[PDB]
């Protein structure tokens, strides 16, 4: 096996690449297309799903960007959102880059804050999407939550223009006597039992030691993380504070002593806690001594995806 041919273990896995599908129909379109979608589907959304507060740490990280906003006119405000829907190469776009997706999430969800109460410029009223537009909204609101909120942090993360990387600070692991331990339904492996416990926990350290050397991560519609260094930076800056709820899964042997496990269930970000529940899969594949070789995290098509 190589990490590249690895991605391809459990092929009935079916993930939602709706999300990429919809992202790729969302890169097309006008800047401020972009910005008027997102505000009409965040608005929607926030009917029924309350959005956590960004972290004080994250809000402090973002103030001086959102302060120099804040200071221009209103066609210049526009202006700036403009440059960072276009990848536009400008001082506050490279910052905006440097920034890890939490930090970029708070600065938009207090722009859109401040773009309620009018004190920065708003999505223009009686504002009409283009004819792709419409239709790409229209695909997001008829998914699921757990699909519709990937959309927005994709197109969040895909703003500003590429390096410096600033990120949060890393909340000390919890206390070993509060600890939960997961149960999954035909997986008693004690790697992935440990995988699940230790990132509940947020102890990236003791997570970073199942890998092997040149073992990889890869996340819901991104490449494999490759080798330890980038897969601690990636636990570190994008991992923290999530809740895993493996349910069940399956064990096979594969070449060369290797072990192929899957396993479905649900996670939470702490942007919504348990007002949504994203359908998952995990692929491990794990080398003869039981360090992980593979993980794959697959967000799934539908609930009829769990096992
Ligand atoms: C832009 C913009 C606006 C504001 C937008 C805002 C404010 C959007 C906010 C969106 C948010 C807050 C979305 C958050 C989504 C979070 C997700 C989808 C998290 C998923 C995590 C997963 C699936 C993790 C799984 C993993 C597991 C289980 C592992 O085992 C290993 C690690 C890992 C792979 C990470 C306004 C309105 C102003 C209009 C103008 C433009
Ligand atoms: N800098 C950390 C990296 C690490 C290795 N293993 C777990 N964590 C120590 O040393």
């Amino acid at each position: 096996f190589t990490i590249d041919s690895a991605r391809g273990i459990f092929p009935n896995t079916l993930a939602a690449d709706v999300v990429p599908a919809t992202i790729a129909r969302f890169s097309q379109l006008n800047a401020e297309d972009q910005l008027a979608l997102i505000w009409f589907a965040y608005l929607e959304m926030g009917k029924t799903l309350t959005i956590a507060a960004p972290g004080a740490a994250s809000m402090q990280l973002a103030e001086n960007a959102l302060k120099e906003i804040q200071a221009m006119g209103p066609l210049q405000q526009t202006q700036a959102m403009c440059d960072l829907a276009n990848r536009a190469d400008t001082p506050l776009c490279r910052t905006y880059a440097s920034w890890s997706p939490n930090i970029k999430l708070g600065f938009w969800y207090r722009l859109g804050e401040l773009m309620e109460q009018g004190f920065v410029a708003p999505i223009p009223a009686g504002y009409q999407l283009s004819a792709n537009a419409n239709a790409v909204l229209a695909t997001i609101q008829g998914l699921e939550s757990g699909q519709q909120i990937t959309v927005l942090r994709n197109a969040v993360v895909d703003m500003g223009f590429t390096g410096k990387r600033i990120a949060e600070p890393v909340v000390p692991p919890q206390d070993t006597a509060s600890r939960t331990k997961v149960s999954i339904e035909g997986v008693t492996n004690a790697t992935v039992l440990n995988w699940m416990d230790n990132l509940n926990a947020n102890d990236f350290d003791t997570l970073i030691e199942l890998f092997t050397s040149d073992g990889a991560l890869q996340p819901p519609f991104q490449r494999p993380i490759v080798g330890k260094e980038n897969v601690l930076r990636f636990f570190r800056e994008e991992c923290q504070n999530l809740k895993l709820i493996p349910e069940r899964g399956v064990t096979e042997p594969a070449e060369d002593g290797f072990t192929q496990i899957k396993v479905t269930g649900k996670v939470q970000t702490p942007w919504f806690g348990g007002n949504v529940g994203m359908n998952i899969a995990w692929r491990f594949l794990l080398n003869p001594e039981g360090k992980i070789f593979f993980v794959a995290i697959d967000l799934l098509a539908s609930p009829k995806e769990l096992l």
